[PDB]
């Protein structure tokens, strides 16, 4: 399985309001909320860009 993907925390919400920041700060992902090990930035592109089913 592997799955990744879970039934307590949403990102639809969390999607509508990064959108609207990116259009006002655009930041280097300040938000965040995870990392690997040692990435930063990508970490936040290779799990909503990326996704294993």
């Amino acid at each position: 399985g592997s799955w990744g993907s879970m039934e307590n925390v949403n990102y639809d919400l969390l999607q509508k309001q990064v959108k609207y920041i990116m259009d006002s700060n655009m930041l280097n992902l300040p938000q965040f909320q995870h990392l690997p090990q040692e990435e930063k930035m990508s970490a936040i592109l290779a799990m909503l860009n990326s996704n294993s089913d």
